[PDB]
């Protein structure tokens, strides 16, 4: 019974882990709470690794949020960020904790990336100022475990998402993510029959979306793989796995598949007169799918399950 | 033995046409596949014609998609319905092809058309937005025919089929139409053991279907009836023929049918909270029935029949 330690277990990422995680007799899980543990503290996460016996480790513990908060606190976002990485994985080290899965993002890839994204994109140029300090940190956290796994012979693993959705994301049409931002934007017309809704853009724009569900699974067939198997699928100065589809959908498909999946029936509308951001973005996922994990929820599906939990805790 | 080319004969409308057909002995069927023959090709189309001495024609090719798709590629579902239905009836006319059947839709009638809708009801009004760009090609479609009847002295006559389902429809819950969508989620529900299934909406509407067997016997019907007979019943600038059952059945009756056809045990629930559409939609079959032909499945045979080939080919 491997003893395994989720790093913010009731954030949106993690949470998913430990529902799935949870189903597994062949794992115990050793969780905390922000009030009974503060990842920002090196002594009591020292302590705690010092006192707990932990196999595994994933860490879904972040400082996460939307382009106004990113824009206004960046200092929260790089510091915060940096000490909850620098802490854990430092005293998972000092403990002799040999298994962890860093968790990384999309976002920490240059503006102009070449589509669709590879792992070698990493650090190939210029990143988006508004995620800036975040992806900074975020990068550090990769090459710290590329750094013990390198010095020390460590196990610490890593994934970059791409854009997620599911339980427990934040469903305010006040959020900077569009699926939430619509879900709740469709619903609220749906109730009060508006006759239509407004969405800033063109809607030509390309984007990929992933269940949070699969984005669990993901993580833990990851964790999972054999280190001989997961060694011949990377490089130890390269070693990050992309998750996501691989597979592109335009914002006008996004809006009228929410519309219809919320039983909407006023008009949706695009204000082209407002810009759009690059033609496309996403994932490229040969490696994933080489080491034979394929995403399981179609974005239909996937809409209106999320949708019908929003639907149970509004 | 005639010789009928049935345009997009794997389509679903397509396909039940050829079924009957084939067992015509004084038909001989000329039959391509889009591999075999892009009808987008004008050239293309104009080789076929002037090669193979063709009787009559079936004009059962279409691009046609659900509420997302025509929302999502509105010019796709314009220009290529204007090109395939102009690429033919041209190709026809000059290869002195005197005999085709244009195949319309209800969704081509005015949002506010009177109900019952009869023939008349086309073009007095605004369109349903999601169905505007096609309805537009579509009506395109039967005022060429009417114009080459007129200008030339052809018989290119016309058939606006009702809401349809039987084999070879896209049953995925996925889909935007009522059927094929709620044949599988009773099916999924049924062996889910799910206790309930909700469907949006009051359950009080009321729509018109029928089985695509029933629309495949109409259509040769019309396509053979005499001239004479056809003329006398129709102005040559009012030439289509709507085909259906002129019969309503409210989606409450449709959904606990359906749960019924399936062998669902669970509870059928309606959840008001979301609008309903217009209260009433289904068309006038007075001409059809004047002209001698009236439907012969009912909705619980049909979708009786309709299930099992889903279950023969899942
Ligand atoms: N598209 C995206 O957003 C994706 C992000 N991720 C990865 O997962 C990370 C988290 O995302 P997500 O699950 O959405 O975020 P959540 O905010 O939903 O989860 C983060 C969790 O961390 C906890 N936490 C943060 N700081 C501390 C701390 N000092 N001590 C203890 N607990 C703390 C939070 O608790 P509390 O609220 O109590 O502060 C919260 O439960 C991201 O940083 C990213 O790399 C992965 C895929 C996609
Ligand atoms: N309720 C409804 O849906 C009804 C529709 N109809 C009429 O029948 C039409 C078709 O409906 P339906 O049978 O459901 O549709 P299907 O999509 O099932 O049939 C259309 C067929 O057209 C073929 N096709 C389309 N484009 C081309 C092309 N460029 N070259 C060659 N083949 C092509 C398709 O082949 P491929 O997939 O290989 O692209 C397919 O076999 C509708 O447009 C409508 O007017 C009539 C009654 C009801």
């Amino acid at each position: 019974k491997q003893r395994v330690f989720i790093a913010g277990h009731r954030g949106m990422v993690g949470s998913a882990i430990r529902r799935q995680l949870e189903q597994r007799g062949d794992v115990e899980l050793v969780l905390r709470t922000r009030d009974e543990l503060n990842l920002l503290d090196s002594r009591a996460v020292h302590d705690f690794f010092a006192s707990e016996r932990i196999d595994q480790v994933y860490l879904a513990a972040a400082k996460v949020g939307g382009i106004v908060a990113n824009n206004t606190y960046p200092a929260d976002f790089i510091y915060q960020n940096m000490m909850i990485e620098s802490n854990i994985i430092h005293a998972a080290h000092q403990n002799d904790v040999n298994k962890l899965l860093f968790l990384g993002s999309s976002c920490i890839y240059p503006k102009l990336a070449k589509q669709p994204m590879a792992e070698s994109e990493l650090l190939q140029g210029t990143l988006e100022p508004t995620n800036e300090p975040y992806a900074i940190a975020k990068i550090a956290g990769i090459k710290l475990c590329e750094s013990y796994n390198r010095q020390y012979g460590r196990d610490y693993r890593s994934v970059m998402p791409t854009n997620l959705y599911g339980p427990h994301d934040n469903f305010h049409p006040s959020n900077s993510h569009v699926i939430p931002a619509l879900l709740r934007r469709f619903h609220e017309a749906t109730a009060q029959n508006a006759p239509d809704v407004v969405v800033w853009g063109s809607g030509t724009p390309m984007r990929e979306f992933l269940h949070v569900d699969d984005m669990a699974a993901a993580s833990i067939h990851v964790m999972e793989l054999a280190h001989e198997v997961w060694l011949e699928n990377t490089q130890p100065m390269l070693s990050h796995i992309n998750v996501g589809t691989g597979v592109d959908c335009t914002i006008r498909d996004l809006a009228q598949t929410i519309a219809k999946v919320v039983g909407y029936k006023g008009r949706v509308v695009f204000d082209a007169s407002k810009p759009d951001g690059t033609p496309r973005k996403l994932l490229d996922v040969t490696r994933l799918h080489q080491l034979g994990w394929y995403h399981e929820i179609s974005l239909e599906a996937g809409l209106a399950s999320t949708y019908q939990w929003f639907l149970e805790n509004q």
